[PDB]
Protein backbone atom coordinates (compact mmCIF):
# COMPACT_ATOMS: atom_id res chain seq x y z
CA UNK A 1 0.00 0.00 0.00
CA UNK A 2 2.19 2.73 1.16
CA UNK A 3 5.98 3.61 0.50
CA UNK A 4 7.12 4.27 4.09
CA UNK A 5 9.77 2.41 5.62
CA UNK A 6 9.65 1.19 9.55
CA UNK A 7 12.54 -0.85 11.57
CA UNK A 8 12.28 -2.50 13.99
CA UNK A 9 15.05 -3.40 16.63
CA UNK A 10 14.19 -6.19 19.05
CA UNK A 11 14.44 -10.01 19.72
CA UNK A 12 13.69 -13.08 17.64
CA UNK A 13 10.99 -15.25 18.38
CA UNK A 14 10.68 -18.70 16.51
CA UNK A 15 7.19 -18.93 17.25
CA UNK A 16 5.91 -15.86 15.85
CA UNK A 17 3.99 -15.05 18.69
CA UNK A 18 6.14 -11.82 19.21
CA UNK A 19 9.82 -10.22 18.71
CA UNK A 20 10.66 -8.94 15.52
CA UNK A 21 8.52 -11.31 13.43
CA UNK A 22 5.13 -10.06 14.80
CA UNK A 23 6.61 -6.42 14.42
CA UNK A 24 7.21 -7.06 10.86
CA UNK A 25 4.15 -8.38 10.43
CA UNK A 26 1.75 -5.72 12.11
CA UNK A 27 4.36 -3.49 9.62
CA UNK A 28 3.05 -5.15 6.73
CA UNK A 29 -0.95 -5.09 7.88
CA UNK A 30 -0.37 -1.47 7.46
CA UNK A 31 1.15 -0.67 4.22
CA UNK A 32 4.46 -0.28 5.52
CA UNK A 33 7.74 -2.04 4.25
CA UNK A 34 8.86 -3.32 7.25
CA UNK A 35 12.76 -4.01 8.01
CA UNK A 36 14.05 -5.80 11.72
CA UNK A 37 17.71 -5.30 13.35
CA UNK A 38 18.06 -8.48 15.90
CA UNK A 39 19.46 -7.86 19.05
CA UNK A 40 19.34 -11.47 21.04
CA UNK A 41 17.31 -14.50 20.07
CA UNK A 42 14.51 -14.74 22.67
CA UNK A 43 13.61 -17.82 24.11
CA UNK A 44 12.63 -19.48 27.74
CA UNK A 45 15.06 -20.16 30.49
CA UNK A 46 14.58 -23.51 30.78
CA UNK A 47 17.29 -26.45 32.29
CA UNK A 48 18.59 -27.21 28.43
CA UNK A 49 18.83 -23.10 27.52
CA UNK A 50 19.43 -19.98 28.59
CA UNK A 51 16.30 -17.28 27.40
CA UNK A 52 18.06 -14.83 25.88
CA UNK A 53 20.99 -14.98 23.44
CA UNK A 54 22.55 -11.11 22.85
CA UNK A 55 23.89 -10.81 19.45
CA UNK A 56 27.51 -9.83 18.98
CA UNK A 57 27.62 -5.63 19.20
CA UNK A 58 29.48 -5.77 15.77
CA UNK A 59 26.46 -8.08 14.37
CA UNK A 60 23.99 -5.59 15.25
CA UNK A 61 26.01 -2.49 14.15
CA UNK A 62 25.98 -4.01 10.47
CA UNK A 63 22.05 -4.92 10.59
CA UNK A 64 21.64 -1.35 11.64
CA UNK A 65 24.09 0.51 9.47
CA UNK A 66 22.46 -1.76 6.19
CA UNK A 67 19.05 -0.39 7.25
CA UNK A 68 20.00 3.11 7.81
CA UNK A 69 22.38 4.01 5.14
CA UNK A 70 20.95 2.12 2.27
CA UNK A 71 17.29 1.86 2.52
CA UNK A 72 16.39 4.97 5.48
CA UNK A 73 13.22 4.69 7.73
CA UNK A 74 10.47 7.03 8.68
CA UNK A 75 9.76 5.36 12.15
CA UNK A 76 11.72 2.78 14.14
CA UNK A 77 10.61 0.88 17.12
CA UNK A 78 12.92 -1.12 19.53
CA UNK A 79 12.02 -3.91 21.86
CA UNK A 80 14.39 -6.47 23.83
CA UNK A 81 17.60 -4.76 23.79
CA UNK A 82 19.12 -6.94 26.52
CA UNK A 83 22.38 -5.12 27.31
CA UNK A 84 23.57 -1.99 28.11
CA UNK A 85 26.04 -2.03 25.49
CA UNK A 86 23.28 -2.66 22.89
CA UNK A 87 21.09 0.09 24.30
CA UNK A 88 23.79 2.62 24.18
CA UNK A 89 24.80 1.40 20.41
CA UNK A 90 20.94 1.88 19.93
CA UNK A 91 20.95 5.33 20.80
CA UNK A 92 24.25 6.10 19.12
CA UNK A 93 22.92 5.33 15.51
CA UNK A 94 19.22 7.34 16.17
CA UNK A 95 20.94 10.09 17.21
CA UNK A 96 23.71 9.61 14.14
CA UNK A 97 20.55 9.00 11.95
CA UNK A 98 18.30 12.10 13.07
CA UNK A 99 15.70 9.27 13.70
CA UNK A 100 12.82 11.43 14.96
CA UNK A 101 9.50 8.87 14.96
CA UNK A 102 10.56 6.55 17.72
CA UNK A 103 8.57 3.76 19.70
CA UNK A 104 10.32 2.35 22.86
CA UNK A 105 9.07 -0.52 23.84
CA UNK A 106 10.98 -1.56 27.20
CA UNK A 107 10.54 -5.35 27.14
CA UNK A 108 12.76 -6.62 29.87
CA UNK A 109 21.92 -8.70 38.17
CA UNK A 110 24.32 -5.97 37.57
CA UNK A 111 23.50 -6.58 34.05
CA UNK A 112 19.77 -5.81 34.28
CA UNK A 113 20.70 -3.07 36.67
CA UNK A 114 23.27 -1.53 34.07
CA UNK A 115 20.73 -1.87 31.08
CA UNK A 116 17.85 -0.34 32.85
CA UNK A 117 20.10 2.36 33.65
CA UNK A 118 21.24 3.00 29.69
CA UNK A 119 17.10 2.65 28.52
CA UNK A 120 16.63 5.78 31.40
CA UNK A 121 19.75 7.65 30.53
CA UNK A 122 20.46 6.92 27.00
CA UNK A 123 16.95 5.73 25.23
CA UNK A 124 14.17 7.74 26.40
CA UNK A 125 15.59 10.78 26.10
CA UNK A 126 14.97 10.14 22.32
CA UNK A 127 11.55 8.81 22.61
CA UNK A 128 8.68 9.75 20.69
CA UNK A 129 6.76 7.85 23.23
CA UNK A 130 7.64 4.85 25.42
CA UNK A 131 4.70 2.26 26.04
CA UNK A 132 5.86 0.80 29.64
CA UNK A 133 3.22 -1.89 30.87
CA UNK A 134 3.17 -1.62 34.92
CA UNK A 135 6.07 -3.64 35.83
CA UNK A 136 8.13 -1.81 33.29
CA UNK A 137 6.99 1.40 34.27
CA UNK A 138 7.62 0.97 38.30
CA UNK A 139 11.26 -0.19 37.55
CA UNK A 140 11.75 2.99 34.85
CA UNK A 141 10.06 5.70 37.09
CA UNK A 142 11.61 3.89 40.11
CA UNK A 143 7.96 4.14 41.62
CA UNK A 144 7.67 1.38 44.39
CA UNK A 145 4.62 0.16 43.50
CA UNK A 146 2.03 1.09 40.87
CA UNK A 147 -1.43 0.61 42.11
CA UNK A 148 -3.99 3.28 41.01
CA UNK A 149 -4.67 5.51 38.24
CA UNK A 150 -3.00 7.99 39.83
CA UNK A 151 0.23 6.28 40.51
CA UNK A 152 0.04 5.59 36.39
CA UNK A 153 0.06 9.19 35.83
CA UNK A 154 2.93 9.53 38.24
CA UNK A 155 4.93 6.97 36.35
CA UNK A 156 3.99 9.17 33.20
CA UNK A 157 5.18 12.08 34.55
CA UNK A 158 8.45 11.11 35.51
CA UNK A 159 9.43 9.07 32.17
CA UNK A 160 8.08 12.62 30.30
CA UNK A 161 10.34 13.82 32.79
CA UNK A 162 12.98 11.57 31.84
CA UNK A 163 13.11 12.70 28.39
CA UNK A 164 10.44 11.13 26.59
CA UNK A 165 8.03 13.36 24.50
CA UNK A 166 5.08 11.07 24.73
CA UNK A 167 4.45 8.31 27.67
CA UNK A 168 1.82 5.27 27.57
CA UNK A 169 1.35 3.29 30.65
CA UNK A 170 -0.55 0.22 29.99
CA UNK A 171 -2.97 -0.63 32.97
CA UNK A 172 -7.04 1.66 31.82
CA UNK A 173 -4.12 3.37 29.45
CA UNK A 174 -2.91 7.04 30.96
CA UNK A 175 -1.13 8.94 27.96
CA UNK A 176 0.81 11.86 28.84
CA UNK A 177 2.64 14.40 26.83
CA UNK A 178 3.78 16.62 29.27
CA UNK A 179 0.92 19.33 29.77
CA UNK A 180 -2.56 16.84 29.82
CA UNK A 181 -3.18 13.56 30.93
CA UNK A 182 -5.48 11.32 28.70
CA UNK A 183 -7.18 7.97 29.87
CA UNK A 184 -8.13 5.33 27.82
CA UNK A 185 -10.30 2.11 27.88
CA UNK A 186 1.80 -6.09 18.24
CA UNK A 187 0.75 -3.07 19.83
CA UNK A 188 3.55 -0.81 19.11
CA UNK A 189 4.59 -2.10 15.91
CA UNK A 190 1.39 -0.54 15.12
CA UNK A 191 2.13 2.93 16.56
CA UNK A 192 5.50 2.29 14.51
CA UNK A 193 3.57 2.22 11.35
CA UNK A 194 1.58 5.03 12.40
CA UNK A 195 3.68 6.99 12.56
CA UNK A 196 6.12 6.31 9.54
CA UNK A 197 3.00 7.21 7.60
CA UNK A 198 2.46 10.89 8.83
CA UNK A 199 0.17 10.31 11.48
CA UNK A 200 0.79 12.24 15.34
CA UNK A 201 1.55 10.27 17.95
CA UNK A 202 -2.13 10.83 19.76
CA UNK A 203 -3.52 9.59 15.85
CA UNK A 204 -0.88 6.58 15.22
CA UNK A 205 -2.10 5.76 19.35
CA UNK A 206 -5.81 5.60 18.59
CA UNK A 207 -5.09 3.76 15.58
CA UNK A 208 -2.78 1.15 17.37
CA UNK A 209 -5.42 0.70 19.59
CA UNK A 210 -8.49 -0.23 17.57
CA UNK A 211 -6.09 -2.20 15.72
CA UNK A 212 -5.52 -4.50 18.38
CA UNK A 213 -9.20 -4.90 18.83
CA UNK A 214 -9.55 -5.99 15.36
Amino acid sequence: MTMHKALTIAGSDSSGGAGIQADLKTFQELGVYGMSAITAIVAQNTLGHKGVYPLPLEAIEAQLDTVLEDIGVDALKTGMLATAEIIELVAEKIKEYNVKNVVVDPVMSLLHEEAAEALREELIPLATVVTPNLPEAEVLSGMRIIKTVEDMKEAAKKIHEMGAKYVLVKGVDVLFDGEEFEIFETFSAAITAELAKGYSLKEAVKTAKEFITE
